[PDB]
C-alpha cells in the first residue's frame, strides 16, 4: 500500500489499472480534484456539453471494448443529469462506470445512491477513504461481469480531496468460468442429432466478442438456422450466414418466429426473456435448451428443459465438437427461408424513388451505399429506426448500435462519438430524427473539438413522428407531436462542423458521399415523407398488441 | 396451464412442485387462504408461536436439505416479526423462502419489500395474479442457488383469494455448472507444485454436502493444511484430518492464522470475505486462488490472482486428479502445527455453580455422531467454540455473524423435523432462551426429540464481560432468577435443574433418554471468563 | 458548546434535557457505552428481555406523558427486533424515540437499518458525524412528539458514541395559536344552521391539552359526538349523554348512523387512517376539518372548511361563538335512543358454564377495573368482546386501539403504563397467542415489582383468526395449538399465578390476583362458541 495525499490520485491510479483510455464528463467543485489528478495521468479528459451524453458515449465504449466506459460528473445536477443515460446503458447491457461527486461527508443533500439504484447494477457511496479503491474497483467488476450493466459510485468531496492510505487493486478481469457440464452438453448434442427442425435463438451475450469465434464455429459446423433479439442484432447477419432468419421482437412476419413455432428443438444462447417476450414465440411444444453465463431467469413461458449454465464460448465449443454433420433443412424450414428470400426481394425492389421530400426507402438505400464493413452505424429512436430495422439484413456495417429497449431518443450522436474514440482511424455514421437530434446535438461542439470522424444524418419531418403514428392508430388525431422547422445546415455550420441540406432526391447520394469524405464532423439534413409509415407499422407486433 | 379458483391453490401446487414438506408460520386474515389451501395438500402446516422462529426453523431445514425452508405469515406485524430471522438466514447462507400476506392491491400501507430488501437476496410483491407461480418459483431459485440465502414474497390478499390462470412451473432446481476450465485447473495444480507453504481456507460453500467427497479426495491426495471460517466449521474437523489448523475468526491463538500468514499460496474454497475479514489474514504476499460457485467478492484485502468459478465438487475432483504427491511440510509449517499440537494437549472441577469447562465436557459426552447440536449466542458460545475440536456431532449449527440470540431452540426444532429419528441438543444462555422459548409449546406439540440446555448466570454475560473490560462496571446486564425446571414442565416438557456438580452428568444422561422435549437448567460460574476473553482477537 | 470525552455522554445529556425518566432495552457491544454513561445519570436503565417489548413499553410511556418513551438497543438484530414495535407506535400516534447502535463508521464498508425503519417511523436517521449527534437526537424527539406523534429511529455508530465530541445540549422546543377568528366564525355560522351536526373525534382530540376545551365546547353546544378508537378516551357515555360510541369496528353504532344522517360533520384531530372515510362519508354533509396539521385529503375526505392550529384554543374560541345548545332532530334523538336500548340489551342471563362465556369474563373484568386503574388490551377475539362493552368499563385509561392488530402488546404496554404511575395498579388482558409472544417480560415485571395483573383468555388457539377461516371456509388451518399450565408458568418467574377451574371461582380468583402487590397472572378458560353472534356485528361480516 502507498500513501496518498489525495484520494483522487488513488482513484486515477485505480482507473489506469483498469486500462481506461478516456473519461467523459463535466467538472464541478465537488469533483474537480479527480479532474485535476487526471491531468497527471495518461487518461484523456473529454469534456462533454451535457452529462447525459457522457453516459451515452461511455456505453458505446463499453459495448465495443467489453471494458466499461467512464463518466465523471459533479454533485447534485451533475449526477441527476446522468440517470437516463445510466438506465439506457443498464437496459442494453453496456458496461459503464460513472463516478459522481458528492457533498463532504460532514455536510450530508441529494441521495444519489438511492436515485441510481433503480437503473444500475451497482450503486454505492464511499463513506470511508480506505474503501475508495475497492469501491471503484468493484464498480468495474459489477459493470463488466455477468450480464453487463451500469455502475454508479458516489465520491464525497472530502474523501477525494483528503489523503488516504491504501493500495491500487489490480483489475482481475473475467473469472475462469467452466463450460456447462459435459454430460449436459452431450445431452444437447444428442437432442440436436435427433432434431428435425432445430433453431438457435440468440440473445445479448451471444453478441459478445468473447463468444464471437465460438458462435461462428458452431454455426459453421451445424448449419442450424439462427434468429436473434435486437440486443444480439449484430451477432449474425444475412450476409454471413445463409440460414439467418432475421431479428425477432419488432416485426410480425419474420422467418425467425415461423421457425421458432415450427421448431422441435430451440436452443437459446445468452438470451433473457426481457429481450423478447417468450409469450410470443415459445408455445412450450418444443424442447427448450438454455445456454448462458447465468441460470435462466425462469418465467411462465420460459422454463428450459435443459439448462447449460457457464462460460458461453466454452459451452459452444464443446457442443460444436459433438456435432458430426450439418443439418439438412426439412421441407418446411427450407420453405420458410425461401419465403424470407422472396420477402427480402420485395422489400428491396430497381425502383427510382425520385420524390421529394424523400421516401424512406430511397434514404435507406443511400445509407446502405455509404455504410460498409469498415463503418460503424448508430441509430437513434423514431420512425426512421423502424425503417432501418426493417432493412437491417442489407446493412454491412462493421458494427451497428441500434438496440434500445427504453426507446431513449438522443442516443445516436453520443454513441457515435464514443464509438469513434475507440477506433479513431475509422468512420462512424449516426442517424436520428429531428426530435432525437436536438436532445443531444450540443455534442456537435464536442465532435468538432475532438475532430471526430462522424457523419450525422437527420431525417427531417418537423415532428415526433413515431409517437404521432401511434396516437393516430389509437385516437385518429394528434397531440403534442408537431413542432417548427429549422435550418439544420446553418445549425451545424455554427458549430464549425460541415453542414448539408438535401433539396432533391438527386442530391442525396452525392451529398452523403461528400459528407462521408469530409475528414471530421458533418451533418446532413434529409427531408422525409412519412405518409407510407402506416404501411410499415402494419408489419409490427404492436399492431397485434 | 389451468384455471385456478384461488391464487392460493396455485401457490400451494408450486410449493408441492418444490418438494416442500412443511410450512412454518402464523395465520392471519390476509393470508388465511394459503393456510386453507394447504389443508388439501401433502404439505404439513406447523403453527409456531412467534414468526421470527418460523424463519429460524426454516433456515435449519434449508441448511440441511439444500431446499429452502418455508415460512408463511400474514400482513403487517406478521411480516415485520420475520425480519431478524430472515436477516440471520441470509447472513449464514441458509435457503429460506418466506411468503407474507399483504393488503388487497386496491387498498395499497407497510412497504414490506423495502423493509426486507436489506436482509434478503430476493424480495418481491406479486402485483399480477398471472405472475404468481413464476414469482414463487423464482423465490426458491434465488434462495437455493449460488451462495444460498433468504427470499421474501409479498402476496396481496385479493391475489391469493381471487381466480387465476397459470401452470405449475416445474422445479428446475439449482442448475449444474461445469467444473472450472481445464486450463485453470492445470494452472492451480501447478501453483500448488511451485508452492512450499500452501494452505486451504474453507468458506461456507466448502461445507455443502455435495462437496464432501470431493473435498476429502482433494485433502487426502494433497495433504495440504486446512483452516476454516465458522460458517464452514463443520466442513472438516480435527479428527478427520491430521493437518487441520482449526477455525479462524474468533481466537487469536489459532494455527490457521499463523499458517495463512506464512503461506506463499492460499486456496480459498467457497469463501467470501464476509466470513472472516481478509485484513486479519491476508498480507497480499501470498499467491491467492479463489474457488467458488460465484465470482469473488473482491475488496481491499481480497484480490485473487487466479479466480475459478464453477461446480466446486467437479473443480476439486479435477484439481485432485492433477496432484501427484502429498505435501511435505516446511520447517515453519510443521513448527506451527507442532505448536497447535501442544495447544491441543493443554486443552485436553467440583465447584458450584458449575465451571464452564465442566459443562463443556459433560456436553461432549452426550453429543455424538448421531446427535445434532445447535448453539445460541452468549459467553457459553465462546467456550464451546474453544473446544469445537473435541465435539463429535452429526452436525453443528453455530455460525452466527449477526450474533443473534435465541436461535438455538428453533434451529433445533427445524433440524429435528428433517430427521425425526435422531436427537437434537440445543444450548443457550438464559437471555437467549427467553427470546425464543415460546417454541417449547411447538416442540411439545410436535413431540420433537430435542434436549435444550440452559447455562444459567442470571444475566447477559457476553455483554457484561465486554463492559467489565472497558468500564470496570456493569449496566443493563443483570436480571432476576427463574425456576427453569418448572418453566419447562408448564409446557408439558420434561425439566431438570442441576443443583450440584455431581448431578450434572447424571441429569444430562437422564434428560437425553427422554423421548421428547426436555430442558436442563445448569447454574454456571463465569468468573473465569476474563481468562478466555484474553484468547480472543483484541 | 463543550468538550465531551464520549459521544455517549452527550447523548445521555441530551436525553436528560428531554426529560427522559428511563430507558428500555438490551445492551450490546456497539451500544454499551450509552448504557454505561446512563449509570451516572438520574435516568433509570430498564433491561427488557426482547427488544420488541422495549418499543411497546416506550409507546405506553409516550402516550400517557405526551413525551417520547425511549428504547435503546444494540446494532444488527438489536435493531431489527424493534421494527414491529416501532410500526405499532407510529400507527397509534404514540411518541417513541429508539436509539440503535451501529457498526463503526469505517466498518460500515463490507444492515441498512435506516431503510428498514423508514417505512414504519416518522423519523429515521443515522448520525454520520459526531458534531450532528446532539441535534439528531433532539430532532428525533421533536419529530416524535410534535404534530401528530409517531416513532423516531436514530442509528448511533459505535465510534461516534465512544469517541470524543464537541458540542452543547440542545434545549427541547415544545410549541401555534387558535385557528383564525374568521374561520371559527364561519364554522359557528355553519353550526347555527345545522339540523343534524355531529363531531367525529380523532386521535388528537384525546390529547390532555384538550380535555378542558373539548369539555367546554361540548357542554355549550350539546352536539353529538362519535370517536375513532385512537380517540376512544376523549369522551364517554357518562360525561356526555349525546355520545354515540366508537366507530371503526361494529356495524350497528349510533355514531355511524348520525354521520350518514349529518348535514354538518366537524372532525377534530382526525385523520382518515383512523377510520376509512369510505365507511361514513357519503359526501352529503358539509365537512369541517380541525387539527394541528392540515387535512390528509382523499377521495372521501375533502373538507369544505379546513382549520389548522392549537386545538384547545380553537375549541375554546368556537365555544364562545355557540349561541345555544342543539335541539336534537327526531331522527338524531331516535338514533341516540336506540344506542341506549342497544346498551341495555347488550347487557343481557346467568352464564355459569365452563369454560367461561366471554360475557361472564367481561362482567368480572369490569368489576375489578376501577376509575383509578389503567387497562391494556391485546389483539384477539377477547378484544372484540371488550370493545363491544367498552362503554361499561370505567378505567382511568384504556389502551386498546391497534390498527396493525399486533398481538403481544398488552403486557408490555401495562409495564410501561405502570412505570409512569407506580402507585396505581394496571390490568392487562390478552389471549394465549398474544401472551406467549411477550410473556418473557414477566421476568422484567417481577424484577421491577410492577403492580400488573395480566389476564389470559385461554382457548388453546388463535381464535380471532380461526373464526374468520370458519366463516370463509367452514374449516380451520394453523389456528390450534397445545395447552399449558399457566399458573405454574407464571410462578416459575416469581410472579403470582392463578388458573380459574370453574365459573364460580372466577370472581374470587380475580380479587385474589388483584390484591397481590406485584405481578400476577390469571388464566381464564373461555368458550368461544358464541363468537359468530358478536362477529356478525362487525363491519367485516358485512364485507
Ligand atoms: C418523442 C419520442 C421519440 C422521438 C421522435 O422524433 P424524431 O426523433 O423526430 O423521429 P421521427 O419519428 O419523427 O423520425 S422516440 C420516443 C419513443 C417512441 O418512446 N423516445 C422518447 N425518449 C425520451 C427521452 N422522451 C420521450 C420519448 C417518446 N418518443
Ligand atoms: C444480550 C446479548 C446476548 C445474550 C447474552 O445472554 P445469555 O443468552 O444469557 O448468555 P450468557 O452470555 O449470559 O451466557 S448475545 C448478544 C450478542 C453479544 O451481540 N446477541 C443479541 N441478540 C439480540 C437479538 N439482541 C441484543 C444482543 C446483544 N447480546
Ligand atoms: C394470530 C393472530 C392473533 C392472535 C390470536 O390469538 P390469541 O392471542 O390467542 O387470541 P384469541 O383470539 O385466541 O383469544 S391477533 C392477530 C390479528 C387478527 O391480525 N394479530 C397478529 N399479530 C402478529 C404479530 N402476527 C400474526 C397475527 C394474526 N392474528
Ligand atoms: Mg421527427
Ligand atoms: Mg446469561
Ligand atoms: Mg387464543
Amino acid at each position: 500500500v502507498r500513501q496518498w495525499a489525495h484520494g483522487a490520485d488513488l482513484v486515477v491510479s485505480q482507473l489506469e489499472a483498469q486500462g481506461v483510455r478516456q473519461v467523459f464528463g463535466i467538472p464541478g467543485a465537488k469533483i474537480d480534484k479527480v479532474f485535476d489528478s487526471l491531468l497527471d495521468s495518461s487518461i484523456r479528459i473529454i469534456p462533454v456539453r451535457h452529462e447525459a451524453n457522457a453516459a451515452f458515449m461511455a456505453a458505446a465504449v463499453g459495448r465495443i471494448t467489453g471494458k466499461a466506459g467512464v463518466a465523471l460528473v459533479t454533485s447534485g445536477p451533475g449526477c441527476s443529469n446522468l440517470i437516463t443515460g445510466m438506465a439506457t446503458a443498464n437496459s442494453e447491457g453496456d458496461p459503464v462506470v460513472a463516478l459522481g461527486g458528492a457533498v463532504k461527508r460532514a455536510d450530508k443533500s441529494m441521495d444519489t445512491v438511492a436515485m441510481f439504484s433503480p437503473v444500475t447494477k451497482y450503486a454505492i457511496e464511499v463513506t470511508a477513504p480506505d474503501a475508495l479503491a475497492e469501491v471503484v474497483s468493484n464498480a468495474f467488476r459489477a459493470a463488466e461481469q455477468g450480464r453487463p450493466g451500469s455502475a454508479f459510485v458516489s465520491l464525497p468531496q472530502d474523501v477525494v480531496d483528503g489523503p488516504v492510505s491504501g493500495k491500487v487493486l489490480p483489475a482481475s478481469g473475467a473469472p475462469q468460468m467452466g463450460a456447462a457440464p459435459d454430460d449436459a452438453i452431450d445431452q444437447v448434442a444428442k437432442l440436436i442429432a435427433q432434431a428435425k427442425n432445430p433453431i438457435f435463438l440468440l440473445g445479448l451475450m451471444a453478441s459478445q466478442p468473447e463468444n464471437s469465434k465460438a458462435l461462428r464455429r458452431l454455426l459453421e459446423t451445424s448449419h442450424i438456422p439462427v434468429t436473434s433479439t435486437y440486443q444480439a442484432a449484430g451477432a449474425v447477419n444475412q450476409d454471413n450466414f445463409s440460414r439467418f432468419a432475421g431479428r425477432v421482437g419488432l416485426f410480425n412476419n419474420q422467418a425467425g418466429d415461423r421457425l421458432l413455432q415450427l421448431a422441435d428443438l430451440v436452443i437459446c444462447i445468452g438470451y433473457s426473456p426481457v429481450e423478447y417476450e417468450p409469450a410470443m414465440w415459445n408455445s412450450g411444444n418444443a424442447t427448450l435448451v438454455h445456454i448462458d453465463v447465468l441460470p435462466a431467469y425462469e418465467e411462465r413461458n420460459y422454463t428450459p428443459d435443459v439448462e447449460l449454465v457457464g462460460d458461453i464460448a466454452g459451452t459452444l465449443n464443446k457442443l460444436a465438437q459433438n456435432i458430426d454433420h450439418r443439418l439438412v433443412l426439412s421441407p418446411q424450414a427450407a420453405e420458410i427461408l425461401r419465403d424470407r428470400q422472396h420477402q427480402r426481394e420485395l422489400l428491396d425492389r430497381g425502383a427510382q424513388l425520385n420524390q421529394f421530400a424523400l421516401h424512406p426507402l430511397r434514404i435507406v438505400r443511400a445509407m446502405q451505399d455509404i455504410v460498409n464493413s469498415d463503418v460503424t452505424l448508430t441509430v437513434d429512436m423514431g420512425s426512421f429506426h423502424i425503417w432501418i430495422a426493417r432493412y437491417l439484413y442489407t446493412f454491412r456495417a462493421r458494427q451497428v448500435m441500434i438496440s434500445n429497449g427504453q426507446q431513449t431518443m438522443g442516443v445516436a450522436l453520443p454513441w457515435a462519438i464514443g464509438a469513434w474514440l475507440v477506433n479513431p482511424e475509422r468512420k462512424v455514421v449516426s442517424v436520428s430524427g429531428d426530435g432525437g437530434f436536438l436532445q443531444s446535438s450540443m455534442e456537435l461542439e464536442t465532435a468538432v473539438r475532438l475532430k471526430a470522424n462522424v457523419l450525422h444524418l437527420i431525417w427531417v419531418d418537423n415532428g415526433y413522428n413515431m409517437v404521432a403514428i401511434q396516437e393516430e392508430k389509437k385516437y385518429q388525431r394528434l397531440s403534442g407531436v408537431e413542432f417548427g422547422p429549422m435550418d439544420f445546415k446553418a445549425y451545424a455550420e455554427s458549430f464549425g462542423a460541415k453542414g448539408f441540406a438535401v433539396e432533391s432526391a438527386e442530391a442525396l447520394e452525392p451529398t452523403l458521399r461528400a459528407a462521408m469524405d469530409v475528414d471530421g464532423p458533418a451533418v446532413v439534413a434529409i427531408p422525409v415523407d412519412y405518409r407510407d409509415n402506416p404501411l410499415l407499422m402494419g408489419q409490427l407486433h404492436l399492431s397485434q398488441i
